[PDB]
């Protein structure tokens, strides 16, 4: 069964990738969640150290800034999910 | 070799997915690690701003809260690892 | 087309895994980015609570420490990308 092994493997791939995509989304969701807390912490610190110019000036450091890249991961996930659907679609016609 | 291409591709899939699962676990481990530091930071801030009602009241903001979803990622990883084992198991009988 | 299904599935796998690897890298990049902010926050707190021994002593807690594991994820990604290249290479000779 050649045809058969092709369908089989395509569905194995698809079922693994559904779980990977799910995981990627959830890891990104947790970064987004955690970042809101971290930046609320930073704003609180900026107020506490305002007399000294806020957190970075207070320390005598260049500011570290968070670069949120949820857009990239979200895009890659949706592309993976498209590829899953396309493989199934192609087998279906 | 049809049979052969099926075994081959199944093992390629399995070896890629072992590394993906490993990565997902490690990303989750780092979120868990980092979150403990962020929340210790928050508790410290809640004490420093206690006279003002803690961090959120001090800022005049609704609190941001971290939603830990390690359970979801852990579950998806273990499901991926089950699927790896099942494919190998099926080829073995 | 047995040969054909083997090439096809190998390239499907490869194109999904390129996007997974990309995602893993980006999730790690965001952890690295966020961790710099969290630890700058911690250092600021250590100064504010220095009279009390820094953040952990101030709270009466054992310190929580961030364990960065970018090296692990970076390694797994590069291994996945090697496996992609090797599959293509093998089909090419
Ligand atoms: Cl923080």
């Amino acid at each position: 069964g050649s045809t058969q092994f092709y369908y089989k493997l395509s569905q194995e791939l698809n079922g693994d990738m559904e779980r990977v995509a799910d995981s990627l989304v959830t890891l990104q969701d947790q970064l987004n969640s955690l970042a809101a807390v971290v930046l609320q912490n930073r704003r609180a610190l900026d107020l506490l150290t305002a007399e000294r110019g806020g957190t970075c000036l207070f320390l005598g450091e260049e500011c570290s800034y968070y670069v949120n890249q949820s857009g990239i991961v979200t895009e890659k996930v949706k592309e993976i999910r498209d590829r899953i659907q396309r493989r199934a679609e192609e087998l279906r016609n």
